[PDB]
């Protein structure tokens, strides 16, 4: 009739029942005579060296009350939604006896963010020493202004240690200097109670966590102008991009959409005409084709005819030694800073062979393109020999990026007067000490076989997923994802809610490429991300 | 000296403790009563379709011991190493009251396949009918030889539903098969106990299940054979493919990925030739390339000029209305049932500039080719002019799937015959009383207009998933997923372990297109699914 | 609503009432026990040598634990999944008085790899003098690990015969063929009960009991490699075959399947040519037929014309009865080897009663062939007198096969590189100081009446039942088949994994054909069999 | 101690008043478990019992008669059995 949660006539296991005089045996073999234990043995959660170098006043440890200080729990949250209650921090050391040196330790509440000076001990302390035996425990209270909390809050009570008086080894001189360290371990409690069970698979309502931006392994890794694969990473102090650079309010100032596909257009060429004017036919903003690229010719020029190059004055590269070897490789060519696009190239009549085409924004004037930075529905230029005779043709095509023509540039994106936004060129400069970077691409080229490099702002698939999840991120801070390549050196990427990536360090050098990708939690911007290289 | 996994001398919050009058104030807002919130209500695991034709002897559900058939469980299995103890699984007919037909449930030991035949119920069996009121509840029990089990033991207790009375309804119709649906819900029950936890690294993490092999929608959805979008679902007894056709057991016949990615061919020439046997660049089966198609010629043919089609046999055509207007069309070209690609065709010293390509598989005799189907490393095709004169040429190239050029064609992946294979061809039939289906999917076709219709195992996002993340099924269930038009209607779909999508249905038909997709459950495979049509 | 395993409404006997005055009437006239009968004897279970031959150290019956050492108890087995306890034993000797030697009997524990020597006997070891008239009893106690066992658990305690000291005749020291044979039986204890009803038609997931795979009769025996029946047995070191060799994985290296049926393939050939390559049409692997032979030419040949035999290097060309008289029969033919099979020519105007076959496997060169030491779908080959000209004549052809050619030659099966294979040809040796077989069944001849011999790997429906059916074997055991003629002659055939057969002697002779066969258990590879002959 | 299928048939529209569904004399062959171990023995005694369900759980109309003919007959196939 009407049937509750747990409502149901019992008929039993038809041959057997569960028998509890059984399941004591499993109890009788294991030690399993209580649930929860995570509520009652400690757990590692990082630990720390202190040494003479380090001075008074220096903060060693600073961690915020979370369930994520014990793993278990960050394990169980993905069950529920809010948490309340405190968190056992236990400090074990060890000294010599010999040694000295006194050592504090702060609950602080929330709202702030400590500071490595001495102000900070005009505050009830309290200290051990490093001839401390039994280990400590500094139960972690909550202090809130809420009946509870969210899995999404950072405005909490915290702790840190620092260096009340240094340490001191006697024996040493001062040149040579040692060091003990510090283990750290916790335990949720005793009034440590999640709450609010959350049914799966929900969608929390201001958002979910993001951890899926990056795909984990490489291999699943393509830039946001360009599909060929990653192979390394880029440092600049500015970065832009419009194409596909979407933000956590999946919206963007570009064109475009996160699939590769082909580009379908229509095109109404008369008399000879090589080029014309591609129109839309697919897209998300009116005049423009989705998926089209965002790059100026770097000057204006006459689509005319085949490939030239030199080796200054004059003599023509036709293989690799002049090429490898040549000093500047300046392009004679008059169909420069164009990409290459398949070219079905379709029409009643066009019995032909369907040549290949070349494009970019840019005015037409009469026989030749002027370079223009912005978009509109004009601005779309095609040089493909649709095999035209005074006959109107009206062919339709659809085309594919291949690789670029502008040899000897550097990589594409460097330069905001070239790239092709529409009013709004989303950018930053660094925040903190950590960079910006770009991600890079090796992309193909015409005439050479060679392969110049690209500039991505963004991985694809961290581009799609923004189209789409709706995510959490207070714009001071960052979602910080660690990278570990084949040896075993990471550094940790820093992305905003606009999307640009960041990093803590001024370099990379050389990696195992096959690297990896991980969650680590919510960052500050205001904070360097780490790095351990080489 | 020691310190257990506990001791530690406290010093406590030092500005202030954790009171319980605080954490009791949360417990007040929510009406939190005690952790371990699902040994006290039940959980959805699954939903079974019950049409007129399940003459009796045949089983609908079908279900081993353990804890994944409760996904609080599944979640928490990945902390403790073993496990012990009952489950319950509550059942629910649809149709209330108003339907008959007796339904059995049964328990068997452990060790056993069963079998759809009423020696099943040579054995005591449990009926209930589909007037039932109350919810039905059978408390599976665990029994075993030894105390404990672990997370990756089989050999358990196992709940089968079978029918022991066929329904009846005057209220359903021979295609749609809305009515009867068997609800399934569980819960762990009092004995059910972990055991032996485990530090988390080890986390396993295996156990996927089937959730997100088909999106919520159609736009994202592509065919694996060709890039562009869906637009029908098509029927036939028999299917076949084996490009990209993947299984749960994470492999195939295909020599490519799920990627529509272009294809990399280093072809070479000695004086005049246009075709040439490509070679790799970038594989995973020895010799051929990623993303290569299947599909061969038709027949022997010397492609050696351009594009010709001609009406009534005694004519030629170049326009709209010649082409509809048209007793038949003859397709008098040399290079009929080839494709499309873009072919960057670039090479040292070449100027000439790039043009298209076409490609098929076919086995190559000095001036032609014939149809092979069995491809190897020697039956490449392509037909592009890469402006050889008198001299070998080692063209690099690149070439992405765009079109066709049989015309008169009018479907792709229809005759098996031509389908290129390895050595295997993937191949089902009907099952239960479902039927196999593909995915159509238009076309390009070049000199003429018009398109053409593809058919498609696989969506490529299934079959991307399943190349990479170890999902769980039985060989003879489905991972059932729900579709809906927009006009309301309704009809579900099951995927077999080798990829195979499948129906219940006779007929579809036209449909409200922008359609969305969603998750039921697990479902035994040979069994009529859902439907509701207009 | 529900009605459960014992729910109804007892109306009962209508005209009479089920006494209790009656039923122990028919007790006191035929007495009872509690429920069963068969606790209270010893049942015949087998029998087994003791011979001259085996020295010291050496055993003759390792069976293990478990229903299969009392045919009450395998019968009832077939109802339960499960056991648990205990058997009681009685073994003896049938020794003359003059027959010294003296015999051991162990119960070893299990996880024990047992040896043909004497340390075992520092076990707790019974005796049984060959001079002991009167039995002995002893206990099989199931000592185990776990709570119980099931059918498809082979990992228990288990019984050995050992020779403690070796036997005596001191009579006959001319043909050392001496007997003594054993006989055991057996009594369960109190503590045997089963566990555990199987649904009936239900099968087990290890696998079921190999107990059907030799029919029981040689009227019912067939070889895996021509359709004739048994005559004979054969011992070789060596023993290998492909075309329908099925593992107990349900798998094989072969490409035809356990039947006997008319091939059918598809010539398509001109100019008179008559050595035509034969196409598929049914199959199981692509290319090849199913049923298709397993057979190369000798050597390299020319077919033209037709047969040809002749007395010796010197004379005639027997074509009678004084043929036997050569003893180097030379068959210096037009072909050889080959195989015939009936044929059925339907071309669409070959109005001409159709022609037989005379096939084989082979590369056709040229209007000769050489030998296909391997299978491939381009090594197949025929010699009909297909009624054609100059013009294409195509056909189906539906052969049947019938007799041989290879007129002089040996046995076939001994000539390993005219053996087929299409990589991998299974193989054995002896094994365990056995021997392993063939079976010998007839083929006929081409020209004279004649019949050579043929060997065999497996009877077939060895084979078919291989092919379906999911059995159980460890591959160090065997399945023990007892043979026995129409006297009491009669030995034991072990099987392993691979399907190959094996036999614990060095000879057969010859023995009343009309045999049969019943299962025995499960002996290990290392042991040698039985033997009760002449 | 409980219950084992047998058989099932089909009481259809066009079977008419007089009709046999069921017949069997008595024996282990009314249960695939006895049947099994009839093997085992040369005899029997006792009664054995029996469980019908119809399948019309609340709409079919129409009902059936049962007897228990003693032994030496042969039962027939109309309505003087009702007798
Ligand atoms: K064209
Ligand atoms: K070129
Ligand atoms: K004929």
């Amino acid at each position: 009739s009407i049937t509750a949660p747990e409502q149901g006539t019992p008929v039993g296991g038809v041959i057997a029942e569960p028998s509890a005089q059984m399941s004591a045996a499993a109890d009788m073999a294991t030690g399993k005579s209580v649930d929860s234990e995570w509520e009652a043995f400690f757990s590692f959660h990082t630990s720390v060296n202190w040494s003479t170098s380090e001075t008074q006043g220096k903060i060693l440890f600073k961690q915020s009350l979370g369930p994520l200080l014990n793993p278990y729990l960050e394990h169980l949250a993905k069950l529920y939604v809010a948490w309340s209650g405190s968190i056992d921090v236990r400090f074990s050391i060890s000294g010599s006896g010999v040694f000295g040196g006194k050592l504090a330790a702060i609950v602080v509440p929330p709202g702030v963010d400590p500071v490595q000076s001495t102000s900070m001990l005009q505050y009830p302390h309290v200290l051990f020493d490093a001839r401390q035996v039994e280990p400590v425990i500094f139960s972690i209270p909550d202090l809130r202004s809420t009946l509870y909390h969210l899995m999404s809050d950072t405005d909490t009570t915290s702790l840190v240690i620092m260096v009340y008086n240094d340490l001191i080894n006697p024996y040493a001189n001062d040149s040579n200097s040692s060091g003990c360290i510090v283990t750290v371990e916790t335990k949720p409690g005793a009034d440590f109670k999640f709450h609010l069970l959350k049914p799966p698979g929900s969608m929390l309502t201001h958002g979910s966590v993001p951890s899926d931006l990056i795909p984990k392994s490489s291999s699943l890794w393509i830039g946001n102008r360009h599909w060929t694969d990653i192979t390394d990473f880029v440092i600049r102090p500015f970065v832009f991009q419009a194409n596909r650079h979407f933000d956590f309010n999946q919206e963007t100032a570009g064109w475009s959409t996160p699939r590769y596909r082909p580009i379908t257009i229509t095109i109404s060429e008369k008399n000879g005409a090589k080029l014309g004017i591609g129109v839309a036919t697919d897209y998300i903003v009116p005049g423009i084709p989705d998926g089209w690229p965002d790059t100026t010719i770097p000057e204006k020029l006459t689509p005319a005819g085949d490939y030239a190059i030199t080796n200054k004055s004059g003599n023509d590269i036709t293989t690799a030694a002049g090429y490898d070897g040549a000093d500047v490789i300046v392009n004679n060519t008059n169909f420069k800073g164009m990409y290459i696009c398949g070219s079905l190239q379709r029409a009643w009549g066009d019995k032909k062979i369907s040549n290949t085409a070349f494009i970019t924004t840019a005015t037409k004037v009469d026989n030749a393109i002027e370079p223009s930075n912005v978009i509109d529905m004009t601005k779309i230029a095609v040089y493909q020999d649709t095999h035209v005779g005074k006959e109107v043709q009206t062919s339709d095509d659809t085309l594919s990026l291949l690789g670029y023509t502008g040899i000897g540039e550097q990589a594409i994106g460097s330069d905001r007067d070239r790239v092709v936004r529409i009013s709004v060129l989303p950018e930053t400069g660094a925040r903190g000490g950590n960079h910006p970077i770009f991600y890079k691409n090796s992309i193909k080229l015409g005439y050479v076989i060679r392969s110049i490099d690209v500039f991505n702002s963004q991985i694809l698939h961290t581009s799609r997923q923004l189209s789409l999840n709706h995510y959490l991120l207070p714009p001071d801070s960052f979602a910080v994802y660690r990278i570990i390549d084949s040896n075993g050196s990471w550094f940790d990427i820093g992305i905003d809610s606009d999307g640009f990536s960041f990093v803590g360090v001024s370099s990379i050098g050389k990696l195992e490429f096959p690297l990896t990708a991980s969650y680590m939690g919510i960052q500050l911007a205001k904070i360097r991300l780490a790095s351990n290289i080489r």
